[PDB]
DNA sequence: CGGCAGTACTG
DNA sequence: CAGTACT
DNA sequence: GCCG
């Protein structure tokens, strides 16, 4: 990155935009400081600065601000409240307006919530998982996780395909979670699989906390045994074989790699989700589906690309 | 002016 | 439904 | 915040 001179302040107010809820102008930051740290050389002009995809006046002026001044003044006026409202949206379960809520009600700190909010039941899962859940894990372990739940899988089914998505597929030397992604090649035994899985899991050990107990997506929390081991996120999401592809290529990610293509899909009079590629697709002026349109065929990764008019890439090149 | 991805849970 | 989450 |  040439100008980590010019993307740390601004990340310093995308952070601070996002916890207050204005998600909008926090996307439009963050994108922006994306251009910034592609660019191959330091950006040295107001001119040069709107040369860029994402930069506008406004963010060209800021910049010049800090090439100027090596500073910018707008991080002296950030609320005091943000680094608590930081905080309190660590918690798994807790977002911006639930950090407000606790923020006006009076609290400063994770000992005011634990003796004194009100928790939802995933809240207070992530409450007493607030460190590890902060922490990424070696891939090496995140092998291990994929590794346990495609043994719990196969002993039910030995046809049934697991695969590790996410940070992982891309490549990354460690992982916030592990994403497991299941189907199975006839399209049929998928079926009703979580009953059994989670319930392998869970007599195990290894699974200690649900978050989301869905038909088709499950969240929570396992850990390995043995000494050293902290707790670490798992998602797994079953799906049928028919939307492999799809489903490989959304939880493969990065999601704002996902919604790039679902913004190139969308011009292009298609619609591209976890489920399927659909083409044909009525929306309204508001850009806003009111006609389903049709299910392309996409047996690989490779198809949805290639539907889109795209070159493929490989997991390691979607880390946007 | 107004969209900025598309979807799944929870309560 | 609003809120939060997933990539 | 940016952009069509
Ligand atoms: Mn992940
Ligand atoms: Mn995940
Ligand atoms: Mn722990
Ligand atoms: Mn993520
Ligand atoms: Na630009
Ligand atoms: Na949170
Ligand atoms: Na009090």
């Amino acid at each position: 990155n040439h100008n980590l001179h010019i993307t740390e302040k601004l990340e310093v107010l995308a952070k601070a935009y996002s916890v207050q809820g204005d998600k909008w102008r926090a996307l439009g930051y963050a994108k922006a400081i994306n251009a910034l740290k592609s660019f191959h050389k330091p950006v040295t002009s107001y001119q040069e600065a709107c040369s860029i995809p994402g930069i506008g006046k406004r963010m060209a002026e800021k910049i010049i601000e800090i090439l100027e001044s090596g500073h910018l003044r707008k991080l002296d006026h950030i609320s005091e409240s943000v680094p608590v409202l930081e905080l309190f949206s660590n918690i798994w379960g807790a977002g911006t307006k639930t950090a407000q809520m606790w923020y006006q009600q009076g609290f400063r700190s994770l000992e005011d919530i634990r003796s004194q909010a009100s928790l939802t039941t995933q809240q207070a899962i992530g409450l007493k998982h607030y460190s590890d859940f902060l922490e990424r894990m070696p891939r090496e372990e995140a092998t291990e996780i994929e590794q346990t739940v495609q043994k719990a899988a196969q002993a039910f089914n030995s046809g049934l395909l697991c695969v590790a998505c996410g940070s992982y597929r891309r490549g990354k030397a460690t992982c916030g979670d592990v994403d497991v992604l299941i189907t199975h090649p006839d399209g049929r035994s998928h079926r009703g699989i979580f009953s059994r899985l989670l319930d392998s899991l869970r007599q195990e050990g290894f699974l200690t906390d649900d978050l989301v107990k869905g038909e088709t997506k499950y969240l929570g929390v396992c850990r390995l045994p043995g000494p050293g081991r902290r707790h670490r996120r798992l998602d797994i999401i079953v799906v049928p074989y028919s939307e492999f592809a799809c489903a490989l290529l959304y939880f493969t990610g990065s999601a704002h790699f996902n919604r790039s293509m679902r913004a190139l899909a969308k011009t292009k009079g298609m619609s591209l989700s976890e489920h399927a590629l659909s083409t044909a697709v009525v929306r309204n002026t508001h850009g806003a589906k009111v006609g389903p349109g049709r299910v392309l065929p996409t047996p690989t990764e490779k198809d949805v690309f290639r539907l889109l008019g795209l070159p493929y890439r490989e997991p390691a090149e979607r880390d946007w």
